[PDB]
DNA sequence: CAGCTCTGTACGTGAGCGATGGACAGCT
DNA sequence: AGCTGTCCATCGCTCAGTACAGAGCTG
């Protein structure tokens, strides 16, 4: 059975009109770029609340957070950990498959402007799909075998690096557990520690 | 032919839903 | 002992991007 009970009598139609505000400041070490808000994120008004989403679990397992945090802690992340949040696409949908190419490319244009303003040390793409679109649109680059981790391009007119991880969503069968994704959060922590020294 | 894009489909975990029914206490 | 209702453990089930085959282009 489905988990519509977790929406506590709020309809899907109402959730589809909701947005998730960005959590951005200057001098951030990391900005997590999600695809777009999912239904639970639009419902809560906080990043990655999906009970199954691996984000908060991987941030703890990797040592990026010293305690197990949850979505309610997302506003504390810039000050305490140097981490911020944004999304490629603003619109709420149940899945990444409901977004058109035009929406992603409009998202990309808005995103590169936000990155050129805030200039985090590292732009982290939480999903391979959004970086494939970003790269083609911003760097004019399309490689046959896009890989995860550090990308060879910096955000134009900045020193901000691009780093790609598999989506924290548990919809992804290729990295079925938070354990299968934690390697990338550890390498992100190692890349951050290296930049800060 | 060869290589490219585009679209459709298949794919593992683990959390949490409603349904079910066993255990058990209250009350005759 | 017999009846009945609640609670809660448990089960069956749902569901939150990515890789890749193969059709359709095009050089």
């Amino acid at each position: 059975g489905s988990h519509m009970a977790s929406f506590n009598g709020v309809s899907e139609a109402e959730l589809l009109t909701k947005t998730l505000p960005d959590i951005l400041t200057f001098n951030l070490d990391i900005v997590i770029i999600g695809i777009n808000p999912g239904l639970m994120a639009a419902y809560k008004g906080h990043h990655y609340p999906g009970p199954g989403n691996h984000f908060w679990k991987c941030l703890f397992m990797s040592g990026l957070s010293e305690v197990q945090l949850n979505h309610m802690d997302d506003h504390t992340l810039p000050g305490k950990y140097g981490i911020g949040f944004t999304n490629m696409v603003e619109r709420t949908t149940p899945g990444s498959k409901d977004l058109s190419s035009k929406e992603f490319r409009e998202g990309g244009r808005i995103l590169v402007q936000k990155l050129q303003k805030y200039q985090p040390r590292i732009a982290v793409f939480n999903g391979k799909c959004i970086y494939e679109i970003f790269s083609k649109e911003v760097f004019g680059v399309k490689v046959k075998n896009l890989e995860f981790g550090l990308q060879p391009h910096k955000i134009p007119d900045t020193e901000t690096l691009c780093y790609v991880m598999p989506s924290s969503s548990a919809r992804c069968a290729q990295f079925p557990r938070a354990q299968d994704k934690v390697h990338y959060y550890i390498k992100l922590k190692d890349l951050r520690d290296q930049l800060k020294g």
